C-alpha cells in the first residue's frame, strides 16, 4: 500500500504521522542540568554506524528488508550523504532542474537509500512516558519502519522530522528501517544552486518525554523607550491531562545568579466566546537594566522552563538562551535596540569538501571565527534552515542571522509557476511554519526569509502575513518577483549595482541609490546577494561600502558567498584535488559556477577576503595635518580592546612609530595628535600607516588581532640628482639578423626580424627563454567569461568580445627597428602593429636606451583603435631563465590586488616566496597581480617605474588552456608580466560585463616607462 | 458556498451576495483552536481558495467571507491576505475573534445592539454607534447577523434602521435569518407536521433553535 | 489500501487525484450556443435514479460492491440526503459537535452511504478528448471507483470535486 500510494509524487502529502514542530527540546529531569545546558539522559544520539544498501528505484527494494538485514548492505557512518560514499554521482546544476520538469512527478528511476539500525532501548523508557525519534535532516523524502511496522513519512530536507515510537518499541533490541528517496514532489521546492545530494545527512536522535509534557514554548522580550526596562514574556504549552496542581515556573539566569522568576497554574486569558487555552500559560518577568544582545556584545541570559506540581515536584524542564534585543523597522530604517544596523553579511551554504552537506561543530566554529575575524556581523541561511547548532553558535558568538525557508523553484517557467498556485500552498506553508516554530527563540535570528528565487506568487503574500501575525518581533524579507514586492519589509535585491540601473522588464534591478527614492518607497534596502566572489573577483566592492556609509537607508548586504562548493576527488596516486560541476560524470552541469566563495572549501582565504575585511572595518579614519580622527561605527560597545599603532616610512624604510590607546564611544570620535616627524633629506614618498590592534584575546580572535587599517601619503621629496656620470660607453654591433649591445659583462640582443629584445647576457649566461614582447591579453577571469550556465553562451561577455576582435590571435607586424649610437648610450627604436584580418588593433612604439651605467630605459607608447573592445592589459611579458626563491617589491601588497580591488593593499616593501605570488584559483586565470609597484626585485634583476606585475611559473597561455589547477605544470624559468595598465576585474555579477567605465582601458593612447638593470 | 445556480440567479435578479467559505469550528475550545494551528492551514486554504476560483466571475458576489464562528487564528490572516492578493476587486470580511480583527475589511458583528454595549471580555459587542468611533477605527460596519427572528420576534427592528439611516458608516446588516429549519414528519394518519430538534430521537439537541 | 489509509481521519489529505477548481464550464463547440447560454451536448446530467445501500461503517462495505450492484440496495433519487429517505436520523445541534471532540478522529460507527450508477457513454467521447465527472456536493467525504478501479477521493461538502475519467471509461456499459 506504501508502494501503491506513491506519496513522493503528491504535493498534497508532505508527511504522515509526523509530530508537530517545536523549539529544541532535551526533556531534562533536573533543573540545574537545564540551567547549565549539560547533556540530557533523556536525549540519545543514534549517530554512528548504520546499515545501508543502494537501489535504483523504490520498487527494487525487497520486502525482506523490513524485517531482516540484507547481507548485501554495507556499514556506513550516519549522518552522511550517500554520494560521498560513492554509491551514485553528486549532481551539480544551477537553474535547470536536475530532473525533468513534470510536476508533481519524478523519474521512475529514483535512487533509493535503504538505511537501517539495530539498537538497544532501556526498559525504563517504555514503562513511563513517550519515546520519539528525531531525524534532523533527510534528503529528500522518506518512509520509516520500526520492528517491521510502518511508522510514517516525511518531506522537507532541511527541518527535523519527528515520530512517536512509543507503541513500536520493545525492551532490548529494536530495528529501524528508513527508505530515503532521492527525488520527491519536495524536490520541486529544493532547486537551490548547489550540489544535489541525498540521504540521512543530519543527526538522528531518540527523545524521551513524560506523558505530561511541555510541548511548546515562546520567548518574547519587550522594552521601554530607552531599553532600561524589559518584560520577558513566555508562553508555555502542555500536552497530557490537565490538573489543578500543575504549574510552570520560568526563571531567568545571568550566570549562576537568578535575576527573575515567575510561577503560575495553567489556563490562559479569555480569547473568544468559548474561553481560553486551558493547556497554556503566559509568564511575565520584569528585568531592570537588561544586558542587551547584539553581534557586538552577545549578552545572553538562560531561561529555564520548569513544568511541576504546586508542591514542588519537577515533571520536566526545558530551556534556551535568551538575548534581550528589539528588532524593528521605523521610518524606513532597520533598528536593533533602537540603532540603525549596518549589515556586513555573507551568504553561507552548508558545505564541507569531504562530507558534502553534513555539518559538524568544528567547521561551524571555524566559519564563525573567520567571519568575525574578517569584519562580518551577519549571515544569511542560503537557502534553507540550517543545522540547529548553527543558531546556538550565532547566539553565543554574536552574528545576525537571516533564517530562510527551504523554498526555491528557480527552474520553473515562469519562476512563480508553483508559488502562485494555491495547490502548492500546503507544501510551501509547512516549510515556512515549521521553520518559525523551530527557531523563534534564537536571539541571533533577526529576519525571516520566505525562501529564494521562486518569483512572487500569492502563496508568498499569505505566508508573509502568517509570519507577521504569528511573530511580530522580526521583519520578513523575500527577494523574488523584483525584490520590493508586497511580500517583503526590506528591499532586498540581488546584484543590483551602486550607480547603474539594469532596467529588465517586470523585475528591474535599479541602482541601489535610485531604488530608495522611487515615488512611494519607504523601506530600507539590504542586498540579499551582492559582489559575486567567483574566482578573481570583488572588484568595485569599495563602491558598495561608500554608498552604504553615505545613505542611511542603504543598510548593507550579504556577499555571495562564503565557501567554494568544491569536492575532493582522488587521482591515480591517491592525491587529493578539487572538482567542480561535470567532474563526476554529471550532466547537465554548470561547471565552475559552484565556486563563488570568499574561502576555498578547506577554509583557506581568497585574496578577496582581505578586501572585504578592510571595507567592513568598524573604525573610519581621516587625516588633517598632524591629527588622525578615528570614528567608531560600533552601535553599542566602546573601544575597550583596541589600540592604534602608527608608522611612518619612506619607500618602505621605517622612520617613526608609536602606539595610542583607543577610547572611542559607539558612533563617537577621537582625535590623535602625532608628534613632529623627522622630515628626512633623501628622496622618496613618506607613507603613514595606521592599524587597530586588539591586545587581548576574545572568544573569536587571538591576541594582537588586526581589525582595521588605513594609509596616507605624507610629504613627497622628488629626486632631482643626476645619477653618477659613467666613463664607459656601450658598443653597438650590427648584423642582418640582430642589433647587439655590449657593456662589460652585459649584453643585449635585438632581433631585426621580430623587433624585440630576444636575449640578454650577464657574463656568459643567457637571461631570457622567450623574448620580451607586448601583451594585450589576459587568461580570462570568471567575470570575463560571463556564463552562469554551460549551455548558454553570450556575445556581450569580455572574452567573447576579445575573441571576436582577434586579440588572442593577433600577430605582431614590425614597422620600424633602428639603432643609433649616442654620446653615452645606444638607442633602439621600434614600432609594431597587431592586426587581425586587415584591421589594425594596436600600435606599439618603443625606445630602448642602454647607457654607460648598465641600465636599460624602456619607453612605451601604445595606440588602441577606438572601435576595438578595450584591452585586458597594456604591458610586456617574457620568460626569464632564472628561478629564484624570493620576490621583493616596493608597491601594493602583500596579497594579490587589482585596479578595482586594491583598497586593502598597503604600500610598502614586501618580500614573499615565489609560490605566494601565485593564487591557486580552481579554474585558472590571470592571477597574482600587484599594483602601484615602483620597484621589483627577482634574482639579479630589478625593474623600476610605476607598474603592475605578476610573476609565476605559469604562462598566460597555459593558464587559459588548462581547466583545473591540479593539471598545471611549472614551466621552465619564470614568466614575468609587467603592465603599465591593467583592466579592472569587476564582479557586481559574474554573468554580464561588470567592469566599471573608470576601470576599462579606454584612453586610446597609453604611456609607461620602465628601467631594467642588474643590482 | 451555495449551489452554483444561486449566484446565476442573483446575477440576473439583482442581489448583493456575501460568498462565504465552508469553515465553522464553533464547538472548539477556545473557538480558534484549529484556525490558529498551522497544521489545519491546508484544509482551511482549500475551502477559501477553491471558493474564490469557482465564484470570482459572478457580479452578484461583492464580498468574500472567511467563514463563520471559528475564532480568530493566524490562518485567517494568511487567507485574508491570499484573497486580497488574488482578487483586489472585493472586500474580505470575517466576524470571528471580535468582528473587527486584522482579517476583516468590514466591522461585522453578530447581534451588536444599537445603543447598548455588551462588554464581554476579549470579544466585546459594542453599541454599533460607539464601535464606529473607537479611537483609530475607520472601517464601515455592517452586521453579519442581527435581529434574531426566532418565533415571535424582530422587536426593536426599527431602531436598527433609524441608526442605519442616520450614520453614514453604518451600512446595514443581514437579519438572522431567512427560513425556519423545520423538517416534515408524519403521524399515524398521513398528516404532515413541522419537526424540529429532538423529534428524530436526536440527542444532545438544541431543540427549536433551528427555527 | 483504501481501508488502511483512513484519509477521512487525516486533515492533511483533503483530496486525492482531484482536478483544479475553476468557474462554471460547459465546453460548447458552437459560439452561438455559448452566447445564448443554451444547453451544451458536452455537459451531461447524471441526476436521476441511482442504486443505494446504507452501512454503519466503511469496514462493513462488501468488496463485491466495487464491481456488482448489491441486491439489498434500493433504487433512490440523486441528488438527495439519505436522512430524507429514512436510512438514519438527521441530527440538530447548535454549537456542540455531533461527534466526540477529538481531532482528527471520527467515530468508528460512521454511517456509510454506498452509491452506484450504471450508465452509457457514447463512443465519440472515448476516442478523443477528456471526460471528467463533477460532484457539486457530497457530504462529507467520499471515495470514487469507476468500473472496479479506484479514481480518487474528496472532502469539503459544499464545493464541486472533479475527476478525470478518461482512462477509466469503456465502450458500452460503465
Ligand atoms: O542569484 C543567484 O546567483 C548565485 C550565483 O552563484 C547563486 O546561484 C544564488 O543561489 C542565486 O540566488
Ligand atoms: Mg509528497
Ligand atoms: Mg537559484
Ligand atoms: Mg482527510
Ligand atoms: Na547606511
Ligand atoms: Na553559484
Ligand atoms: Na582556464
Ligand atoms: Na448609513
Ligand atoms: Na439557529
Amino acid at each position: 500500500v506504501v508502494l501503491q500510494r506513491r506519496d513522493w509524487e503528491n504535493p498534497g502529502v508532505t508527511q504522515l504521522n509526523r509530530l508537530a514542530a517545536h523549539p529544541p527540546f532535551a526533556s531534562w529531569r533536573n533543573s540545574e542540568e537545564a540551567r547549565t545546558d549539560r547533556p540530557s539522559q533523556q536525549l540519545r544520539s543514534l549517530n554512528g554506524e548504520w546499515r545501508f544498501a543502494w537501489f535504483p528505484a523504490p520498487e527494487a527494494v525487497p520486502e525482506s528488508w523490513l524485517e531482516c538485514d540484507l547481507p548485501e548492505a554495507d556499514t556506513v557512518v550516519v549522518p552522511s550523504n550517500w554520494q560521498m560514499h560513492g554509491y551514485d554521482a553528486p549532481i551539480y546544476t544551477n537553474v535547470t532542474y536536475p530532473i525533468t520538469v513534470n510536476p508533481p512527478f519524478v523519474p521512475t528511476e529514483n535512487p533509493t537509500g535503504c538505511y537501517s539500525l539495530t539498537f538497544n532501548v532501556d526498559e525504563s523508557w517504555l514503562q513511563e512516558g513517550q519515546t520519539r525519534i528525531i531525524f534532523d535532516g533527510v534528503n529528500s523524502a522518506f518512509h520509516l519502519w520500526c520492528n517491521g511496522r510502518w511508522v510514517g513519512y516525511g518531506q522537507d530536507s532541511r527541518l527535523p522530522s519527528e515520530f512517536d515510537l512509543s507503541a513500536f518499541l520493545r525492551a532490548g533490541e529494536n530495528r529501524l528501517a528508513v527508505m530515503v528517496l532521492r527525488w520527491s514532489d519536495g524536490s520541486y521546492l529544493e532547486d537551490q544552486d548547489m550540489w544535489r545530494m541525498s540521504g540521512i545527512f543530519r543527526d538522528v536522535s531518540l527523545l524521551h518525554k513524560p506523558t505530561t509534557q511541555i510541548s511548546d514554548f515562546h520567548v518574547a522580550t519587550r522594552f521601554n523607550d530607552d531599553f532600561s526596562r524589559a518584560v520577558l514574556e513566555a508562553e508555555v504549552q502542555m500536552c497530557g491531562e490537565l490538573r489543578d496542581y500543575l504549574r510552570v515556573t520560568v526563571s531567568l539566569w545571568q550566570g549562576e545568579t537568578q535575576v527573575a522568576s515567575g510561577t503560575a497554574p495553567f489556563g490562559g486569558e479569555i480569547i473568544d466566546e468559548r474561553g481560553g487555552y486551558a493547556d497554556r500559560v503566559t509568564l511575565r518577568l520584569n528585568v531592570e537594566n537588561p544586558k542587551l544582545w547584539s553581534a557586538e556584545i552577545p549578552n545572553l541570559y538562560r531561561a529555564v522552563v520548569e513544568l511541576h506540581t504546586a508542591d514542588g515536584t519537577l515533571i520536566e524542564a526545558e530551556a534556551c538562551d535568551v538575548g534581550f534585543r528589539e528588532v524593528r523597522i521605523e521610518n524606513g530604517l532597520l533598528l536593533l535596540n533602537g540603532k540603525p544596523l549596518l549589515i556586513r553579511g555573507v551568504n553561507r551554504h552548508e558545505h564541507h569538501p569531504l562530507h558534502g552537506q553534513v555539518m559538524d561543530e568544528q567547521t561551524m566554529v571555524q566559519d564563525i571565527l573567520l567571519m568575525k575575524q574578517n569584519n562580518f556581523n551577519a549571515v544569511r541561511c542560503s537557502h534553507y534552515p540550517n543545522h540547529p547548532l548553527w543558531y546556538t553558535l550565532c547566539d553565543r558568538y554574536g552574528l545576525y542571522v537571516v533564517d530562510e525557508a527551504n523554498i526555491e523553484t528557480h527552474g520553473m517557467v515562469p519562476m512563480n509557476r508553483l508559488t502562485d498556485d494555491p495547490r502548492w500552498l500546503p507544501a510551501m506553508s509547512e516549510r515556512v511554519t515549521r521553520m518559525v516554530q523551530r527557531d523563534r527563540n534564537h536571539p541571533s535570528v533577526i529576519i525571516w526569509s520566505l525562501g529564494n528565487e521562486s518569483g512572487h506568487g500569492a502563496n508568498h503574500d499569505a505566508l508573509y502575513r502568517w509570519i507577521k501575525s504569528v511573530d511580530p518581533s522580526r521583519p520578513v524579507q523575500y527577494e523574488g518577483g523584483g525584490a520590493d514586492t508586497t511580500a517583503t519589509d526590506i528591499i532586498c535585491p540581488m546584484y543590483a549595482r551602486v550607480d547603474e540601473d539594469q532596467p529588465f522588464p517586470a523585475v528591474p534591478k535599479w541602482s541601489i541609490k535610485k531604488w530608495l527614492s522611487l515615488p512611494g518607497e519607504t523601506r530600507p534596502l539590504i542586498l540579499c546577494e551582492y559582489a559575486h566572489a567567483m574566482g578573481n573577483s570583488l572588484g568595485g566592492f569599495a563602491k558598495y561600502w561608500q554608498a552604504f556609509r553615505q545613505y542611511p537607508r542603504l543598510q548593507g548586504g550579504f556577499v555571495w558567498d562564503w565557501v567554494d562548493q568544491s569536492l575532493i576527488k582522488y587521482d591515480e596516486n591517491g592525491n587529493p584535488w578539487s572538482a567542480y560541476g561535470g567532474d563526476f560524470g554529471d550532466t547537465p552541469n554548470d561547471r565552475q559556477f559552484c565556486m563563488n566563495g570568499l574561502v576555498f572549501a578547506d577554509r583557506t582565504p581568497h585574496p578577496a577576503l582581505t578586501e572585504a575585511k578592510h571595507q567592513q572595518q568598524f573604525f573610519q579614519f581621516r587625516l588633517s595635518g598632524q591629527t588622525i580622527e578615528v570614528t567608531s561605527e560600533y552601535l553599542f560597545r566602546h573601544s575597550d580592546n583596541e589600540l592604534l599603532h602608527w608608522m611612518v616610512a619612506l619607500d618602505g624604510k621605517p622612520l617613526a612609530s608609536g602606539e595610542v590607546p583607543l577610547d572611542v564611544a559607539p558612533q563617537g570620535k577621537q582625535l590623535i595628535e602625532l608628534p613632529e616627524l623627522p622630515q628626512p633629506e633623501s628622496a622618496g614618498q613618506l607613507w603613514l600607516t595606521v592599524r587597530v590592534v586588539q591586545p587581548n584575546a576574545t572568544a573569536w580572535s587571538e591576541a594582537g588581532h588586526i581589525s582595521a587599517w588605513q594609509q596616507w601619503r605624507l610629504a613627497e621629496n622628488l629626486s632631482v640628482t643626476l645619477p653618477a656620470a659613467s666613463h664607459a660607453i656601450p658598443h653597438l654591433t650590427t648584423s642582418e639578423m640582430d642589433f647587439c649591445i655590449e657593456l662589460g659583462n652585459k649584453r643585449w640582443q635585438f632581433n631585426r626580424q621580430s623587433g624585440f629584445l630576444s636575449q640578454m647576457w650577464i657574463g656568459d649566461k643567457k637571461q631570457l627563454l622567450t623574448p620580451l614582447r607586448d601583451q594585450f591579453t589576459r587568461a580570462p577571469l570568471d567575470n570575463d567569461i560571463g556564463v552562469d550556465e554551460a549551455t548558454r553562451i553570450d556575445p556581450n561577455a569580455w572574452v567573447e568580445r576579445w575573441k571576436a576582435a582577434g586579440h588572442y590571435q593577433a600577430e605582431a607586424a614590425l614597422l620600424q627597428c633602428t639603432a643609433d649610437t649616442l654620446a653615452d648610450a645606444v638607442l633602439i627604436t621600434t614600432a609594431h602593429a597587431w592586426q587581425h584580418q586587415g584591421k589594425t588593433l594596436f600600435i606599439s612604439r618603443k625606445t630602448y636606451r642602454i647607457d654607460g651605467s648598465g641600465q636599460m630605459a624602456i619607453t612605451v607608447d601604445v595606440e588602441v583603435a577606438s572601435d576595438t573592445p578595450h584591452p585586458a592589459r597594456i604591458g610586456l611579458n617574457c620568460q626569464l631563465a632564472q628561478v629564484a626563491e624570493r620576490v621583493n617589491w616596493l608597491g601594493l601588497g602583500p596579497q594579490e590586488n587589482y585596479p578595482d580591488r586594491l583598497t586593502a593593499a598597503c604600500f610598502d616593501r614586501w618580500d614573499l616566496p615565489l609560490s605566494d605570488m601565485y593564487t591557486p584559483y580552481v579554474f585558472p586565470s590571470e592571477n597574482g597581480l600587484r599594483c602601484g609597484t615602483r620597484e621589483l626585485n627577482y634574482g639579479p634583476h630589478q625593474w623600476r617605474g610605476d607598474f603592475q606585475f605578476n610573476i609565476s611559473r605559469y604562462s598566460q597561455q597555459q593558464l587559459m588552456e588548462t581547466s583545473h589547477r591540479h593539471l598545471l605544470h611549472a614551466e621552465e624559468g619564470t614568466w614575468l608580466n609587467i603592465d603599465g595598465f591593467h583592466m579592472g576585474i569587476g564582479g557586481d555579477d559574474s554573468w554580464s560585463p561588470s567592469v566599471s567605465a573608470e576601470f576599462q582601458l579606454s584612453a586610446g593612447r597609453y604611456h609607461y616607462q620602465l628601467v631594467w638593470c642588474q643590482k
